[PDB]
């Protein structure tokens, strides 16, 4: 159990992603991740406790998504701009942040 938050909305696209992938499909799947991802980042991810007890807490979260939510967008305009024909190659690649984030709460 972790960001069960952004994850709950992730299972939706993560699923429609399996059978989905073509241009229109994968095109709609991403949009969902963009609107959903924007919520996790824009949403107060209290899971880790926003009450930034130390200080540099929040800003610390804008880093995780900032990177992920940053790739999702490049995956959309990339498929609608024709990065879709060559994308099919990245779709099989995956993203799982190379730095397999910790299991969750360290």
């Amino acid at each position: 159990a972790d960001l069960e938050d952004n994850m709950e909305t992730l299972n939706d696209n993560l699923k429609v992603i399996e059978k989905a992938d073509n241009a229109a499909q994968v095109k709609d799947a991403l949009t969902k991740m963009r609107a959903a991802a924007l919520d996790a980042q824009k949403a107060t991810p209290p899971k880790l406790e926003d009450k930034s007890p130390d200080s540099p807490e929040m800003k610390d979260f804008r880093h995780g998504f900032d990177i992920l939510v940053g790739q999702i967008d490049d995956a959309l305009k990339l498929a609608n701009e024709g990065k879709v024909k060559e994308a099919q190659a990245a779709a099989e690649q995956l993203k799982t942040t190379r730095n397999a984030y910790h299991q969750k709460y360290r």
